[PDB]
C-alpha cells in the first residue's frame, strides 16, 4: 500500500537513483535493436517512469499511438520484450533491488461516470411572494 513519511535520507537517494537508473537503463536498451530488434523497428521513446513507495513494483509510461490496435500491438511486444530486458539490467551490481517493470498506457482510455442518481431534485423557490 503505502508507508507515508519519507524518514531516512537515502529513502530518497534509493527513489531517485532506481527511478532514474532503470529510466537511463531502458532507455538505453531501446537504443541498440540488438537485443529488442522488434522493439527498435518500432522506434519507442520512453517519456516517464513510476516507481512504487515499497520499491515493490516499477510502472513505466511509452509514448502511444491513437489507435488501439497499435498500442496493443506494440504493448505486446515490448511487454513480451520486458522480462528479458529486466535481466540486461541487473548486469550493473550497482542496483540493490530490481523490481519487475510494467509498462502502462498514457492514454489509457478509462471511462468510469459516477452517477448514481438520475433525478432532477433541488429545493428553490424565486417567488417573491
Amino acid at each position: 500500500g503505502s508507508s507515508g513519511s519519507s524518514g531516512r535520507k537515502e529513502d530518497h537517494a534509493r527513489l531517485r537513483a532506481l527511478n532514474g537508473l532503470l529510466y537511463k537503463a531502458l532507455t538505453d536498451l531501446l537504443c541498440t535493436p540488438e537485443v529488442s530488434q522488434e522493439l527498435y523497428d518500432l522506434n519507442v521513446e520512453l517519456s516517464k517512469v513510476s516507481l512504487t513507495p515499497d520499491f515493490s513494483a516499477c510502472r513505466a509510461y511509452w509514448k502511444t499511438t491513437l489507435s488501439a490496435e497499435q498500442n496493443a500491438h506494440m504493448e505486446a511486444v515490448l511487454q513480451r520484450s520486458a522480462a528479458h530486458m529486466r535481466h540486461l539490467l541487473m548486469s550493473q551490481q550497482t542496483l540493490r533491488n530490481v523490481p519487475p517493470i510494467v509498462f502502462v498506457q498514457d492514454k489509457g482510455n478509462a471511462a468510469l461516470a459516477e452517477l448514481d442518481q438520475l433525478l432532477a431534485v433541488a429545493d428553490s423557490g424565486p417567488s417573491s411572494g
